[PDB]
């Protein structure tokens, strides 16, 4: 059996001529899909893991919220070869007072401190986005595991350790109150 391989961190990576074709091991009889979206209310990005996979074949598919950031994750398996590429790598209100920095598909690389920018949160769907947040989306398929930072806006100040999980998915993270307070929320503690 043959698979797609290949790996979306939130960019260019599983592209029709970045695909690669790998032979899955003995036993193995189902290719794996599986696209990730996180969406806040300034950005929206995807993550993907392509390659050989386990068990049957079938579907997965679960949206999620966490205190106003929505994620989508899609997971899929087949059993004819080169089959796991069926899925889309793709998916006016005033400020309020508050100020976060914006991770929404920059690279860990480039979302730390102070470095990142920073977006005027608003209340969105009348719902009130007055903290920030600093955490983390991962997936995970095909043996491989691919993650990015995530930061923005969120309806909850005072959130500590939160997460949701999907299928090979976690979106968890850290809340605060006070403008640009997600600077870097990895020491906060706890329950
Ligand atoms: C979301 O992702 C990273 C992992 O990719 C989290 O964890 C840190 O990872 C480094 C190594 O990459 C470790 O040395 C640190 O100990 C980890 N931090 C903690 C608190 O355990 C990252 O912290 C996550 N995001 C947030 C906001 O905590
Ligand atoms: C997503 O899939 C739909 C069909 O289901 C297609 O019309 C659309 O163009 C796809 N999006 C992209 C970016 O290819
Ligand atoms: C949104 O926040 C602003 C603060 O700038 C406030 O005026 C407004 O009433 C809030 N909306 C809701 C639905 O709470
Ligand atoms: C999964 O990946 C790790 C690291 O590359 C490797 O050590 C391990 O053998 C792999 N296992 C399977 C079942 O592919």
């Amino acid at each position: 059996l043959e698979c797609y391989s290949c790996v979306q961190k939130a960019d260019d990576g599983c592209s029709p001529n970045k695909m690669k074709t790998v032979k899955c091991a003995p036993g193995v009889d189902v290719c794996t899909e599986a696209v990730g979206a996180v969406e806040t209310i300034h950005g929206q990005f995807s993550l993907a893991v392509r390659g050989c996979g386990s068990g049957l074949p079938g579907k997965n598919d679960r949206g999620l919220d966490l205190h106003g950031l929505l994620a989508f994750i899609q997971l899929q398996q087949c059993a004819q070869d080169r089959c796991n590429a069926k899925l889309n790598l793709t998916s006016a209100y005033p400020p309020n007072g508050v100020e976060c920095y914006s991770c929404v598909g920059l690279s860990r690389e480039a979302c730390q401190g102070t470095s990142p920018p920073v977006v005027s949160c608003y209340n969105a769907s009348d719902h009130v986005y007055k903290g920030c947040f600093d955490g983390n989306v991962t997936l995970t398929a095909a043996n491989v595991t691919v993650s990015l930072p995530v930061r923005g806006c969120v309806q909850d100040e005072f959130c500590t350790r939160d997460g949701v999980t999907g299928p090979g998915f976690t979106l968890s993270g850290s809340c605060c109150q006070g403008s640009r307070c997600n600077s870097d929320l990895r020491n906060k503690t706890y329950f």
